[PDB]
RNA sequence: AUUUGGUCAAUUUGAAUACAGAGAUCAGCAGUUCCCCUGCAUAAGGAUGAACCGUU
């Protein structure tokens, strides 16, 4: 009776506090090289612009 | 045997003015892409050095 023989427990499963790594999210090569060509255009166009 | 291939435009007109029709040439530098070298940063990843003992 005092430990009871019918029921079956199902106690609560400690979640562990997975610490939360932000990928590095990586780069195609042509990817890479679009950002470069883009900012350093826009770049060049600010120049222009702060030149003209 | 004859003849067409033959109308300057433009402007001022209500034929005159125009007269063929209105930038060139030489030279820098930067950017764009790709490559190579060099120095620095960023990540990663090595390799290695340095006397001598440490911490409840």
């Amino acid at each position: 009776e005092h430990p009871s023989i019918r029921y079956v427990a199902h106690p609560l499963p400690e979640k562990i506090n997975e610490a939360k790594v932000s990928i590095k999210a990586y780069l195609t090569q042509h990817e890479r090289k679009r950002l470069r060509r883009n900012r350093r255009k826009m770049a060049r166009e600010a120049r222009e612009i702060k030149i003209k």
